[PDB]
């Protein structure tokens, strides 16, 4: 019994191990020359490790716990307390929205658990920008909640639906955990564990047919592969420029055409000294590095680790920039903190950004109008299943990835 | 004399105040902030060179504008695109296009678009310019260079747009090539100097409209009450949802205006002793904080050279939180890769003003996926409350829009 894999991120990698474990001939498509999608790891020659892809899990995010338990992986603890860098420096812990302004928030949040799916729908229709704003949050507040929101969405909440957001709130994701070895430790350990799995790289997918009990995927060099199931672990994009026959539902079509993803650009400095001047550094700034921390992973490493998070159109800056540039970015940012002592930049890492066609620069995000858009990503098409971390309850996680996995292959 | 109510003193504000003047009605002119003008500013450099902070082009086909402008006794100034890109290398202006391939396929989008029925509009109207353009085997590559072609006008992502209100828009597209003598200013000061019964409130924003028994009432924030046999809102999107209305705004027309998202534009001048390019008519492209850089100087036999800068997107928060030795560096850099990396000499820098933006707008309305119909229900008279501003135009989003939308609504005054 042959099941076809289609992407070779963690959602095609989890899906061939469940799949390869029941005794399957799993066949994973690759577009790329690498396994793991957005997860990539360097090792860095101080021993530290670098994840210029997905970095943190949540401490409650269950499948991710589950599977690195399942492989005698660990995780450490990555504590969390950020400072802010706006208008002047802000101690962490002391820069929320008010009691009250989040109060309202609450209200919104429970009132959205609380309405029809007619009243959600209408509630789509609007950014959350708009919408907070039209409920009387000021400017500052919503702007103090972009910062909060960024690590996460990497996009302004002028682009998201209100709906979305608020139904995100209910959970939001904190980047508080991470794996020892960094985040590529996970998709090596699935990996090192597939049996009677053969894997195609660089040949992506151009056309998927199903009819007369088979699926045939059919790749850029002209190879056909055929199975009695196939696992889409690909993006939206993807999905829209594969050509299907049949035609994909009208309604997976459009909800694949309506996904934005967001654009998250990640820097790490090799220092000769620690830059910061205290434990547990973090900060966000509106400049061009937007998120900067300290990033080692090797607890009596010499050489440490700045790491940096850029979102939105500082995505298209950092491509644009130099390495002299994006040092200069992160010393005016430990600058406006009270540094500014010019850095001892040893080493640079940066994200890749040639492939963004196959490995999405980010996240899913869901404008306004994409009601439904998960649901109708996620309905499988007879032997033809759906996962990613677009199609996940946690969407846009390592946690919804893995899960997606788990709710295709249960359906066989 | 019937007295009309004109909500918003920018431009379309004092233009439907100058028309309504011209035939002898008082107007009320109400305005938030303390200066007329709106989303048009210029600075007078100590120079002689005259900076746009908000508005600086029209296109020489903008005939609103530019009877108006010989109509006040003005003037214009050619302002020739020839625009470099630094965009993995310096390309040189005229350079850097599409692939002939895509443009096919963007020349029959186009011509499409006003060959299909609203059910297809509406149905177009549901995907992101961007997006759209993909599917239709438009590249990545493609679609960054469309980006910066778009950028002076939108201000945002082609990923942030409808793909219907974009091929809209390519028919007639904005182009940058005419400047008024004075700065754009002179233009909002000459319809401020021709008012006749024109009342102007400053500093005192709309908070209610009502309308009953052959009249509006308009109340502002210090509780202020001004009636009128007409109103004429200017508006922008954000107040016409905060201003409370009595009756209610249509279902559409509070849904249009919580679609509109508003660009962010972000505008700096330099001035310095030397030219900083090496030929005329300088103006050039990056994906840096520095995206759009040109020489602005107006001034014939100017010393001083001004160097223009507008940054749209995150970079105008970048900038809004940037020192001034900052930005002159995120200019120095965008110079630096053009191959003129010299240092700059630096006399004096003007950059945008961030703090009103609840009432000016920080750009021009943008009309996301789902918004189609949105400015045909921002435009819709509610009995003796006409609606104006650039939101509400053909050409929305420019001047030559803003001054088109104040003739359409006094006409039915
Ligand atoms: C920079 C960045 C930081 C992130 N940080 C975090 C974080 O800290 N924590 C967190 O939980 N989440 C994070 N996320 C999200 C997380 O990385 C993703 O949700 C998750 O890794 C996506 O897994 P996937 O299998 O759904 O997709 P991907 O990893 O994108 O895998 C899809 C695969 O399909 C392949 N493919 C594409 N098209 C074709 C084709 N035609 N034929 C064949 N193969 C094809 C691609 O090459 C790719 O290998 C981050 C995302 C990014 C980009
Ligand atoms: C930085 C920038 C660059 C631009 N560049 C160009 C360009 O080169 N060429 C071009 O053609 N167009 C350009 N535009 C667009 C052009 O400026 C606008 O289309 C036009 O000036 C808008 O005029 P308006 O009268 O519709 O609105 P505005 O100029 O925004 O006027 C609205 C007025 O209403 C007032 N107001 C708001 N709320 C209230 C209230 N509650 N009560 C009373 N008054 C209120 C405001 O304070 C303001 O004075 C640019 C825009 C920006 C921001």
């Amino acid at each position: 019994k042959t099941v076809i894999v289609m992407g070779g991120g963690i959602s095609g990698l989890y899906a061939s191990y469940l799949l390869s474990k029941t005794g399957i001939k799993v066949q994973l498509i690759e577009a790329t020359d690498r396994l793991g999608g957005r997860i990539r790891t360097v090792t860095d020659v101080s021993g530290n490790f670098l994840d210029l892809g997905a970095e943190w899990i949540q401490a409650e995010h269950r499948t991710a716990k589950s599977l690195i338990r399942e492989l005698g992986l660990k995780t450490t603890d990555f504590e969390v307390q950020s400072d802010l860098f706006f208008g002047s420096y802000r101690k962490f812990g002391t820069w929320d929205i008010s009691p009250k302004s989040q109060e309202i928030l609450n209200k919104l949040v429970q009132m959205n658990s609380k309405i029809n799916s007619t009243q959600q729908q209408e509630l789509d229709r609007i950014s959350f920008y708009n919408f907070l704003n039209y409920q009387g949050m000021s400017l500052e507040d919503l702007n103090i909640l972009n910062f909060k929101y960024s690590l996460y969405y990497g996009d302004s909440l002028r682009s998201l639906s209100a709906q979305k957001v608020l139904s995100d709130l209910v959970n939001f994701p904190k980047y508080n955990t991470r794996v020892e070895g960094g985040m590529e430790t996970l998709t090596r350990a699935l990996v090192s564990s597939l049996e009677n799995t053969e894997i195609i790289f660089s040949d992506p997918v151009v056309s998927v047919s199903q009819g007369e009990g088979k699926v045939i995927v059919t790749t850029v060099s002209g190879k056909k592969i055929e199975g009695n199931a196939c696992i889409s672990t690909l993006p939206a994009n993807q999905l829209t420029t594969i050509q299907w026959d049949p035609e994909l539902d009208k309604e997976k079509k459009l909800s694949a055409l309506r996904i934005r993803y967001s654009r998250i650009y990640k820097t790490f400095l090799m220092l000769r000294e620690a830059p910061w001047t205290r434990g547990s550094f973090s900060a966000y700034s509106d400049s061009v590095a937007g998120f900067i921390y300290d990033a080692g992973t090797k607890i009596n490493s010499e050489d440490k680790i700045l790491g940096m998070i850029s979102t939105g159109d500082r995505y298209d800056i950092l491509a644009s920039s130099t390495d002299a540039m994006k040092v200069e970015y992160i010393r005016l940012a430990l600058e406006s903190l009270g540094q500014g002592r010019e850095l001892q930049v040893l080493r640079i890492q940066s994200s890749e950004t040639s492939q963004s066609k196959f490995i999405p620069t980010g996240i899913a995000t869901f404008p306004p109008g994409s009601y439904g858009s998960i649901i109708s990503l996620l309905k499988p098409m007879d032997r033809i299943f759906f996962a990613g971390e677009h199609t996940a309850e946690l969407n846009g996680t390592v946690e919804g990835a893995l899960a997606s996995a788990i709710r295709a292959v249960n359906q066989v």
